């Protein structure tokens, strides 16, 4: 509980489950900062995660404390990036389909070959297995959830995109 | 584009795909009011669906468009739900994982036996298929940002629970 080091709120997560009983219940609540990544460009935070999609709510281990697998974006992640005024990410593809939400500030989506369009706050991203980078054109840091979902590679003409 | 029947701004959606020559591009953009629920207690917009998890990079159906599957709350679900002031949802359970971002106000989450607590704007929510409902004590719309991803029934002593 201190200020994120993008200077946004930190944020408070709450987690449901089952007791002995079988009753639904609260499983854990924290207030927690985003925090820097190395290069400066994004502070960011884990929230949850699943090892599968579908999902398992037997499987009573902390999203946010799991152990690596193996399929690269396997299951699912949620987790929060605050980009910061002036920077932008590595422009890569992954093989997930991502559900963005703009919680603060608005951001800039570049795509291939200079495509590049703004989503404004309360704004909602369906990337679907596509090449892009987030870019802050702003003075003030941008907040957005992601939600990333296991898929196969996209398939051009049946086989797999060159990186 | 018109303002929610909540009150609240309409909702941007982005959505990318892949064109042709293999290349990531915009697929479509729309600002989108959430809209009244017959009940009166909810204003509400789909955003997108999958028809499964792991989801498809090559379906190029609109999620929000989707017809209906077989397995209830099957694939993922992200949808937009603002809560109107002094008003609650029922109480139910399903057979899913959903990450819960309050967007805008705040929002109290009841669970089994009386127990709950107050997600705070800015909050996040992982609900483990709890039996839950939400709650709006305030004078204001709370906008809560849900996605939902398919999972197996809760097994409690190996067994489903009561309904
Ligand atoms: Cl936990
Ligand atoms: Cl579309």
């Amino acid at each position: 509980e201190a200020l994120s080091d993008s200077g946004l709120p930190p944020v408070q997560r709450v987690v449901t489950g089952h007791d002995a009983h079988g009753r639904a219940v609260f499983k854990s609540e924290d207030v927690t900062p985003t925090r820097m990544i190395p290069s400066g460009d994004a502070s960011f935070l884990l929230v949850w995660t699943t090892a599968t999609v579908p999902a398992d709510n037997n499987d009573e281990t902390d999203g946010r404390q799991r152990e690596a697998g193996l399929t690269l974006d396997g299951g699912s992640v949620i987790r929060v990036v605050d980009m910061l005024p002036g920077k932008e990410s590595p422009m890569h593809r992954t093989n997930s389909i991502d559900y963005g939400i703009v919680l603060e500030g608005e951001i800039e989506l570049e795509l291939d070959d200079g495509a590049k369009r703004t989503v404004r706050q309360g704004g909602i991203i369906v990337q679907r297995g596509t090449n892009h980078l987030w870019r802050n054109t702003t003075d003030k840091p941008c907040r957005i959830a992601f939600i990333l979902i296991e898929a196969p590679a996209y398939l051009h003409n049946g086989q797999p995109l060159p990186e």
